[PDB]
């Protein structure tokens, strides 16, 4: 499984995974804007984080 693993609105970048079935996508807002962490698996997050868990190559963009 591949997946995007780069941050916001950086030039996309992948990662491929070692075992896990899932890639994310994390995102909120600050000051500045939207903030965004991207990665493999599925990862329990905070309450009202924005979260995107998917299950084929580079669906976490």
């Amino acid at each position: 499984l591949e997946c995007h693993n780069q941050q916001s609105s950086q030039t996309p970048t992948t990662k491929t995974c070692s075992g896990e079935t899932n890639c994310y996508k994390k995102w909120w807002s600050d000051h500045r804007g939207t903030i965004i962490e991207r990665g493999c698996g599925c990862p329990k997050v905070k309450p009202g984080v924005n979260l995107n868990c998917c299950t084929t190559d580079r669906c976490n963009n």
